[PDB]
């Protein structure tokens, strides 16, 4: 990844192993979760398309997973060069050919031209689209590992509320399908599927009550 | 984080892998005790609203605290823009534009406004705010993960002092109240609630003894 | 390996001992997996033959598998001394001579005039073409070590679609075959060696068939 | 802390989390050894006295130890604001006002004044203070916390001379007597509570009886 | 270990407490093996006699070993001091003194002097002479540390060819001989020690058959 | 500790807490052993006395030890003082006073004072005298902690011989009564105390037999 220096420039850094033994680490420990894509954008920061191929390529296990998200990469940079066409003959001497979607994704350039690709005037940012495609990726594997869908949660007549709610917004954050659908959600199936209990003392707050109320209600 | 830089020019840094490990860590081995609150103040030490954003993110479980923080990060949002109104029009080309609150709670607003408004002369602390509404819902997190209350901590016939005066604290700093109440609080319940066997020996040093003078009292 | 210098000359750098003991230590943790040459590429950067030569005798164990290395190291040495003439006799200077196969494969040279031929102008990549030589012998370690052929996988009645393509994709990264055979191989196996169930219902899927829309299909 | 740019103004540096780590690290491990406080003293070097809130706030359990440390840095503040007088009123600009008691406890003030306070000409240290009034703290902690008392230690029969003196100077090392006091203890109750045999060893030594020739003399 | 310092002027930094952690690690668990001798020459590149000196005092246990590398090392100076003869006479201001055959193993020599015997121009090799003389010593220390010899290695009668041939190669190693002795060792050796069923499997294959057709032959 | 600068001057640095771990570390788990002082004085290399101080007191357990060692460097300060009287009077303003034996410790001078000891011109070597003073002191602590005399040892006829001259040189290189003395300990002390058969094993070779081949003799 770049590194920025003393009088400012960046140059290429050579990818340190703590990064990658962090990764593998916690793609094992915690599997496929929700909390894996900020660790993801938190840890390549500024790294370069071979960075990000290492980091993919460097999961052992789960490769259905890492297939999914190799179909998306491949779908989207056909999708960009659908979008940019390149231009064809002699390139200008103070501009470097623009990239194409293969390219994008790192699969056929030299790591020389990905510095200059992202040290140029004006930069042109290939490692945050790729990352943004890798974003994309992962969403879509988080969606498929989801356990059960938003609909069927139905608590039990012991299953305490903190676990209810728990579950619930564990598979919510997991389905990500919406903004103001989550919204509604979170207003219409949180209250509607609560034990007959704890239902109507939520029920005797109406709509207007709140998550900390709605919680020690049913608290104690 | 922003740091101060050699020489007295404050440059971006983004947050570093292992203090987003240390955080992950700390908040699965320690839960959410009393002592996060400090820990979480120290790891984030002058961090941009992404980086707040970044940690809140990352942590793995407790999805009921994290909305609980979220819509107090909302509320007081909510009260900052009805006590600090934004007015509209053009803005200064030296001088930056009044955040509102959905521009301290990070969301809106783009990493470069937030170093703009954090660099510039006089600076505009969003990360203090953004940080105390962060602490205001950490310590309604805590005070919510509080098993037993403060009224029902009691000694057993055989618990030594020692553990039954720690957990006596402890559920207490879990507590809120204010300093003044604490005070009558360790006054009138400590030593009424102790086993009657040391009972007599607190009563018999004395009504304003210190903690001391009891605990060697009470020792053996 | 050779880190280049911020707006300087490119200096030598001894491997790290945290490279080293990386490396040694994803050696003996996971055996020879087939993440183990990307995580190889990974560490090893712009290293030159003497740092390969280091990385690979540090490893400790499977002296079958080095000394298969060894052997495709040689036979890649002998076929390129075979097919590239070397010349002799006094050389002009400030022009190194031309590198045999025994000197690029680092038995028979010294580290200044491995860096020399890393300098030169153009440049000669001795050190990419012994880590490609080393990546081959790997390839063949990794392909020695594939406990079943990717002909005979079956699906077990209960083993679920998700485990056995995570089985058949691990067998198809260990397998030797080309990537165009690589390719009908994805297509046709992975449906035809199924369980009948999911089977026929990728049949009613039918052409076209795509990774997340047959496990979503086989989900239940 | 306050770390000294090399050539330049010293420049205000927050606490490492490595700091809070290992300070936490040790109040967990170690409970309340003699020793932590010595490396308390380490850890925290020209800090202000917000790192030293900081350093005592992460500490977990043991409450009742830090209510006394609290008490006890209220004590010394109430003492340090009776033998001196506060001034009021309008203060010439470039020029600190008197720190109180309370405000150079840290707990009534901000960073700001505290780096005033140690930056003026001439210097007036408020961390060089409250490390004192923490150091007094845990001095009466690690002394409530010894289990046994000095007079009354004695030899096993079987118990060689090594670990009698090491369980001597340790207890020695939690007395709170005075250093005279201190050294006429280790000179006679050493040898006036050693087993006879080793005993009449040693009065046969005679007066400037010396560790090493006392140890070098009960061998065997 | 000195190392080029920015810019272009070599200055002596001491060794890092993390280096001999290291080293007393392998030297704790990998303890005398083949692999030590690649360890050591990474972990101390371009080292000062001192820094292979203190290297070598911190290995705790096994003082045969290092009496017999310090007889060894002590060998080698009297054979460089019956090769290189060191003049007496006053030395000349601008260049230093040609090192005796002490002045190596630094026994006598000062630090300040290795450093102008290792910075000067021409540099004199006192490092690498010393490297290859604890080298040698090694090699003598691993080859004494060999359990059984080379011609004992037999395969056990339901001891799999991978056992064998690892526990043969491993042994073949750490024997010591020329190359061009082991390629007739490895094959008058490595078919006839086999169990007679694979005896025959091997010599099916032919006499000049490969290690990777000699495995897969008996491969399960 | 003083580091140095790009510009090549050193100022004081805050003691890193991985030292102190380390240190603590290596001396409750080796506790005393003679390869604890290159240890030592490879940790705290360009230490102030205040961090030498630090590290002696961090030091838990063995009070005994630590007592000896407190005793030893108080003799050689007082003959420091004897040797080096200070001259009373006022100093020069281009000078700082000398520092007396008791402050060659750092028991009654700041920090600021040492670090201008330490950066004078020309510069007061303080840390190395009082580095001197503790490695004689942890010597004499080695030579205490010494199990055994080096006449005692006799070999056991089950005993090995390597076992047996591993005691033997572990009790030689603790009991460092001279150099000299050691070298003719080993050419009689090691053939004298040999067992029968393996003793004359020895004889047969003289006593101009080396210790390689003194154990190659008893091997096997």
């Amino acid at each position: 990844p770049i590194v920025q220096n003393i009088q400012g420039q960046m140059v290429h850094q050579a990818i340190s192993p703590r990064t990658l033994n962090a990764w593998v680490k916690v793609v094992e420990e915690k599997a496929f979760s929700p909390e894996v894509i900020p660790m993801f954008s938190a840890l390549s920061e500024g790294a370069t398309p071979q960075d990000l191929n290492t980091m993919l390529n460097t999961v052992g296990g789960h490769q259905a997973a890492m297939q999914m998200l190799k179909e998306t990469i491949n779908e989207e940079a056909a999708e960009w060069d659908r979008v940019h066409p390149v231009h064809a003959g002699p390139i200008a001497p103070g501009q470097m050919r623009e990239p194409r979607g293969s390219d994008i994704a790192g699969t056929t350039s030299t790591l020389q031209e990905q510095i200059g690709w992202m040290t140029n005037n004006p930069p042109i940012p290939v490692g945050e689209i790729y990352k943004r495609w890798i974003i994309l990726g992962l969403n879509k594997i988080v969606r498929m590992y989801s356990p059960t869908s938003i609909l069927d949660i139905r608590q039990g007549p012991k299953e305490p509320f903190r676990d209810y709610v728990d579950r619930f917004y564990k598979t919510l954050r997991a389905e990500q399908a919406s903004q103001e659908v989550k919204n509604w959600m979170t207003e219409t199936l949180l209250v509607q599927n609560a034990n007959p209990d704890c239902k109507t003392i939520l029920k005797a707050l109406g709509p207007a009550a709140t998550l900390e109320e709605m919680m020690t209600a049913c608290q104690g």
